[PDB]
């Protein structure tokens, strides 16, 4: 597994923050101008993490289509992204708006509503079956049907109602609750495992539209998702699965979205999640 004797390379040497750099700088650069506009300026909630303007999910209303939420589409692998901000309180209506113009079936949410004592995301779902939550703004209808709550994870089925014209879609709500306050899970077998759930539900797959994933920015932890689910189905589909390179798959997709992967360590954990993973898919059924 090149991808192994190459990690067992970049550990023996300690050099994961010099790997990291080298992606930082030929990562793309693109411009990012409506994000910057002032009117857009309370749709964002960095500073420094704005989707490109060649890659960004428009919402389908006159007015003002901003939302911070990026596209990213994998060619060879057929898989669709969206990577997106955590929601902010004004704009809970507009993140359900673009899960009904785009189609999606799952949204995958990385993070904890609180973390390290501060609030990374707006309560943006009903946390009770009785007590749902209507979007007036974007005229739609949210309802908690069921949830299934593990020792990493929780699963929750949502309804989403257009109140404009009465349809409904079932969502599945994937919630990864146990990723630590500092660093990366010291192993990758409950993130793999999650992995696993989310396609499982068919969320991922092409009949529906593409999957949002987010966390605090949607670039660090949603970066990782993304990166492991896209390595994996390479290696599943090639004529040669030792072929396939994190570092260009990397590159890849920040040429749709900036800084995704933030650090040296997510970066190390990614590797480790492919060569677990793909223990995996190469014929070992087992657990
Ligand atoms: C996905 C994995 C590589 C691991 C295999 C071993 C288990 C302890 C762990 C937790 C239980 C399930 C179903 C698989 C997980
Ligand atoms: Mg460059």
């Amino acid at each position: 597994m090149e991808m192994e004797k190459e990690f067992e390379q970049i550990d023996k040497s300690g050099s994961w923050a010099a790997i990291y750099q080298d992606i930082r700088h030929e990562a793309s650069d693109f411009p990012c101008r409506v994000a910057k506009l002032p009117k857009n300026k309370n749709r964002n909630r960095y500073r420094d993490v704005s989707p490109f303007d060649h890659s960004r999910i428009k919402l389908h209303q006159e007015d003002n289509d901003y939302i911070n939420a990026s596209l990213i589409k994998m060619e060879e692998a057929q898989r669709s992204y969206i990577l997106t901000q955590g929601p902010l309180p004004n704009t809970c209506g507009h993140f359900w708006e673009m899960v009904w113009e785009q189609k999606s079936r799952g949204v995958v949410m990385l993070n904890r509503v609180m973390e390290k004592g501060s609030l990374k995301c707006a309560q943006y779902w009903p946390q009770k079956e009785e007590k749902e939550m209507i979007f007036e703004d974007t005229n739609l209808k949210l309802t908690l049907i069921s949830e299934d709550i593990k020792s990493y994870y929780t699963v929750r089925q949502l309804e989403l109602e257009n109140l404009t014209t009465q349809e409904t879609r079932e969502i599945l709500h994937f919630h990864y609750t146990t990723w630590p306050d500092f660093g990366v899970p010291e192993s990758p077998a409950s993130f793999l495992n999650f992995l696993f759930k989310v396609r499982e539900s068919g969320s991922l797959s092409p009949e529906h539209g593409p999957v949002v994933v987010h966390c605090s920015a949607g670039i660090g932890r949603s970066g990782t998702f993304c990166l492991a689910d896209t390595c994996l189905l390479l290696m599943d589909k090639r004529k040669d699965p030792s072929s396939v390179d994190i570092k260009k798959v990397l590159l890849e997709m920040r040429k749709f979205r900036m800084g995704l992967i933030q650090t040296a360590d997510q970066l190390r954990f990614s590797y480790l999640a492919v060569i677990e993973g793909a223990k995996f898919i190469m014929g070992d059924s087992s657990v």
